[PDB]
């Protein structure tokens, strides 16, 4: 198992990241310290998360302490949703090139495939509790990620929440300057993706999976819920290789030719889930895990369902 996957763009993506959603502000510096000291070199991030800043600190000591340089990281942040017009597009991606104290990113997405107003609130609403759309569409915001590559503000660009169609309205777009690098997507046993994964790395678009371990620490969990980190049947896959269940979560996306970015603020946790690249799944175990699929989602996006381009819709 080599440590990076090469990406269309011709640069090389670390498979295992280190992810930032709900970290809070006064310990993903910490987090993001410990990730590098203990080998992490992929930070997954998004001004979405309002923890950008922080996360910077902690890039800015690393290199400043000569822990590693510019170019052995892979920094990844989103473009959210009410970003998505013409004329905001490269403010947000300064804004957050500026938090994360960066030059540029190495892979910036379009978060999510769904354009909102413009203004302060991440989720605009009207008086019925609707999200309110904007009227973009999503082959013009990629010609405004497109620009960023040519001003040097990013190495890549990609897509995240891409239903197979999206995806294909994007590789048909009339005069495509840069093909999606990465789709950024959720998946773990229980929503397996075989359908878009094997599309996207058909077009040689690389698949990162988001929520591998279930995302335990999501807000909206319901004690009912299915959770893959008691599962007892992965628990048993991972005893047999005298590894963590979590471990197990993480190798599984990595052989699947995806690359994977687990959350963690714990440091003992961050440094397990890094401890992956010494031992193999066999093609039975791999098989096993894919069956546990049950299409269930961590992250549906409920209160878009009628957004024209909500993702969840289509099959895949
Ligand atoms: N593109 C998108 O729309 C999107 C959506 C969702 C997620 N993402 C990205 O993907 C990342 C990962 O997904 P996620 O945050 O939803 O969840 P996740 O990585 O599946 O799970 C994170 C949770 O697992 C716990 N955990 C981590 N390592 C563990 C271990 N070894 N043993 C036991 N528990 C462990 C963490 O606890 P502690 O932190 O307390 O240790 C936290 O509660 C996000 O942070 C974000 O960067 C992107
Ligand atoms: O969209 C992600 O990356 C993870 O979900 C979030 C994260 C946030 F910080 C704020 C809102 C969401 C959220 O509701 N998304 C689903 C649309």
């Amino acid at each position: 198992m080599a440590s990076r996957i090469l990406l269309n763009n011709g640069a090389k993506m670390p498979i295992l990241g280190l992810g930032t959603w709900k970290s809070p502000p006064g310990q993903v510096t910490e987090a993001v310290k410990v990730a590098i000291d203990v080998g992490y070199r992929h930070i997954d991030c998004a001004h979405v998360y309002q923890n950008e800043n922080e996360v910077g600190v902690a890039i800015q000591e690393k290199l400043r302490e000569q822990v590693v340089k510019r170019e052995e990281l892979f920094i990844v942040s989103k473009l959210w949703c009410t970003y998505h017009e013409k004329g905001l597009v490269k403010g947000a991606c300064q804004k957050t090139l500026s938090d994360l104290k960066l030059d540029y990113l190495d892979l910036y997405l379009i978060h999510w495939p769904t354009g909102f107003k413009p203004g302060k609130e991440f989720f605009p609403l009207d008086e019925s509790g609707n999200v309110v759309p904007s009227d973009t569409n999503i082959l013009d915001t990629w010609a405004a990620m497109e620009e960023l590559v040519d001003e040097g503000l990013v190495k890549a660009i990609g897509i995240s929440n891409f239903n197979h169609l999206q995806v294909e309205m994007i590789l048909n777009k009339p005069g495509l300057k840069y093909k999606p690098a990465v789709n950024q997507i959720e998946c773990h046993p229980y929503l397996t993706q075989e359908k878009l994964i094997q599309y996207c790395q058909s077009k040689g678009i690389v698949v990162t999976a988001y929520s591998p371990l279930g995302s335990p620490d999501r807000p909206w969990a319901k004690p009912e819920d299915p959770s893959l980190l008691e599962d007892p049947r992965i628990k048993a896959i991972a005893a047999k290789h005298n590894k963590t269940t979590a471990q197990v979560l993480i190798r599984f996306p990595m052989q699947r030719n995806l690359v994977v970015i687990p959350k963690s603020v714990t440091p003992e946790r961050i440094a397990e889930n890094f401890k992956v690249f010494d031992f193999e799944l066999s093609s039975q175990d791999m098989t096993t895990l894919l069956s546990y699929n049950r299409n269930w989602r961590v992250c549906g996006a409920l209160s878009c369902t009628s957004h024209k381009d909500y993702p969840f819709h289509e099959e895949f």
